[PDB]
């Protein structure tokens, strides 16, 4: 007798494993729909005896599987799982060296922006509400980051090799972060329209676009008003474990002890390369696999991260 059937497990979350008896005369596709083995699309291949007892990813095809997928990924986007697997097939071959005490990514497939994201996340006090992200994030911190990178790609709607952006990626990722108690209060004054207090929460409480300087947001920054004038606003109150300050790329000085980490961007509207700036015993520039220690830094910066707990203004009235 030749082996005609094998037992395997199918899953959408790598946690709930569903026993299957597989017919070796049919493709995985014919039995399960689109099917993946460690990210590789095996929809078109027939089973092998060596597949016995292995775990295969499938698409959610009934209410139970859809529920398991939503519970794990916190999205109902039907294309997500396939995009995640497509990315994973490539990110499993990336290398994740320890550089300046953090898990970085050797350069591959235009992944500089993702390396800068990964490096930043390891320094923020953040957690993810989506179990897929939180579990992968834990493993990434230790050097096992292939899965986390594939997820970031999928959550970002980026494919492997696609040119990316740190701020855009952070916007997508932070939608799944623990930011429900993040709060920002801004005092806004227009000379024509008058005064108002704006309260922002969640992602909008921690991301700002217009200045790299947390000090400037505290003391006053120009902001367009609906009337066509430039109004001024400053930070009254901040409750979050960090803030991310962004601005169109320009030369900026970074001083150890005055920020947590940052993204350098060498380039312009067309093209650019993203490197990570942090500090340990001195300033560190981490460009994939490559470290440069620095005693000072003035360079082209687009995003600066700062630690926070709770801040209240000392500006009166
Ligand atoms: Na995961
Ligand atoms: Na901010
Ligand atoms: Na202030
Ligand atoms: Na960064
Ligand atoms: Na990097
Ligand atoms: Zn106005």
């Amino acid at each position: 007798m030749e082996v005609k059937t094998i037992k395997v497990f199918t899953t959408v979350d790598n946690t709930n494993l569903h026993t299957q008896l597989v017919d070796m005369s049919m493709t995985y596709g014919q039995q399960f729909g689109p099917t993946y083995l460690d990210g590789a699309d095996v929809t078109k291949i027939k089973p092998h005896v060596n597949h016995e007892g292995k775990t295969f990813f499938v698409l959610p095809s009934d209410d139970t599987l859809r529920s398991e997928a939503f519970e794990y990924y916190h999205t109902l986007d039907e294309s997500f799982l396939g995009r995640y697997m497509s990315a994973l097939n490539h990110t499993k071959k990336w290398k994740f060296p320890q550089v300046g005490g953090l898990t970085s990514i050797k350069w591959a497939d235009n992944n500089c922006y993702l390396s800068s994201v990964l490096l930043a996340l390891q320094q923020l006090e953040v957690k993810f509400n989506a179990p897929a992200l939180q579990e992968a994030y834990y493993r990434a911190r230790a050097g096992d980051a292939a899965n986390f990178c594939a997820l970031i790609l999928a959550y970002s709607n980026k494919t492997v090799g696609e040119l990316g952006d740190v701020r855009e990626t952070m916007t997508h990722l932070l939608q799944h972060a623990n930011l429900e108690s993040a709060k920002r209060v801004l005092n806004v004054v227009c000379k024509h329209c008058g005064q108002k207090t704006t309260t922002l929460t969640g992602v909008e409480a921690v991301m700002y676009m217009g200045t790299l300087s947390y000090d400037n947001l505290k003391t006053g920054v120009s902001i367009p008003c609906v009337c066509g004038r430039d109004a001024t606003q400053y930070l009254v109150q901040q409750e979050s474990s960090f803030v991310m300050m962004s601005a169109p790329p320009a030369e900026y000085k970074l001083q150890q002890g005055t920020f947590l980490c940052a993204n350098e961007y060498t380039g312009n509207y067309q093209c650019g390369h993203y490197t990570h700036i942090t500090a340990k015993e001195t300033l560190y520039r981490i460009d994939g696999a490559h470290l440069t220690k620095m005693s000072e830094y003035k360079g082209p910066v687009t995003d600066v991260f700062y630690k926070e707990t709770s801040y209240t203004t000392t500006i009166l009235e």
